């Protein structure tokens, strides 16, 4: 067996967190936008309690059994949730949270709240799911969603949402399959850069 | 003249969060999605610091000239926007914060921190913005706009992201015009309702 947990990270966390950014920007060769620094993640990811602005949820494996609860989880409204499934790990090294411990994080979830006026309600955004090899082909990302989307419920938060690449049709199918929804009237707008830097000189 | 000024919202601007909410409901019409109630928003809305999570600013109007500053403003990095503009208000009476003072709120922009793992920094998302009658036609929403992004540049933020419809072709063309970038690619998903709730008999 294969035993997986998903927990709340914490700011200790940060070189995993770190690391698997990295991991994900090497992955889509994106690594010339990456300049995050473990020094940003720590003054920026936990300025608030868990659910009340960015959280992450990790994942971790082990060959052995996670205790059945977290006593010291920085939320009262989160239990980890676990599976368990039926290979080589050369960085495991690097993801280690306890060394002496034969555990080893494997992904993660970035999300934080979203807002629907006309409810008064809550939501969560879910900004980023990456899995890092060896793990990869086991259904984690599904796992890290549905962990969210359980979290969701539990907290009674009224949406869960996130945005698919068009031409994914093979995620959009399963995102529908789910009970989602693809919304296709709606396009992002960003502004950043210069052009938001520009608005310093606006005279209000 | 008509003096203007966007400030925090706080928690005793409930009421005027709450009608400004169904206002924008009415004139969408959508007000068969309106379950907002003011101890909803009120439980919801003001659990962390302004910039922190879930942020609003409220656009008030005057025709005398607002004070230069507030000094009971729930954060220390903000500082009132103030434009002076060169009309019958039958629903002054809801909108007055101090009901013998001359001013009253005319909208509204409520928005929430995002993020960039990449960069390792939070940007702003603006989920709604809306002015009510009779303050449209006057520029009032780009201003809000406006706000939300000057922010971002005075706290150091890495981006301000909102959705437009793909068939708003004026609006995509101001937001071009501003500097921002209509990102084509994504689509939003969205989980709600039954299907998410479905999400409580999933066994991790």
């Amino acid at each position: 067996s294969m035993f997986s947990r998903i927990r709340l990270a914490t700011p200790s966390d940060v070189p995993f967190i770190h690391k698997l950014i990295h991991q994900m920007a090497v992955f889509e060769r994106l690594t010339h936008l990456f300049s995050a620094t473990e020094s940003g993640l720590a003054s920026t990811l936990f300025t608030s309690r868990p659910f009340q602005s960015f959280t992450v949820f990790l994942l971790e494996v082990s060959r052995s059994p996670f205790p059945a609860t977290i006593t010291s989880s920085p939320s009262p409204d989160f239990t980890p949730f676990f599976k368990t499934h039926n290979i080589d790990d050369p960085e495991s090294y690097n993801f280690s949270p306890d060394m002496l411990n034969d555990v080893v994080v494997a992904g993660f979830v970035l999300f934080f709240p979203n807002y629907s006026s006309f409810l008064s309600k809550p939501g969560f955004y879910i900004e980023d799911i990456f899995v890092r090899e060896p793990y990869r082909r086991k259904g984690f990302g599904s796992m890290l969603l549905t962990a969210v989307a359980k979290q969701a419920v539990k907290m009674g938060y009224g949406r869960v949402e996130w945005v698919v690449l068009d031409w994914n049709v093979n995620a959009i199918k399963f995102y529908e399959q789910m009970g989602a929804q693809i919304l296709q009237e709606w396009r992002v707008c960003r502004l950043t850069g210069d052009a938001l830097e520009a608005f310093d000189q606006v005279n209000i």
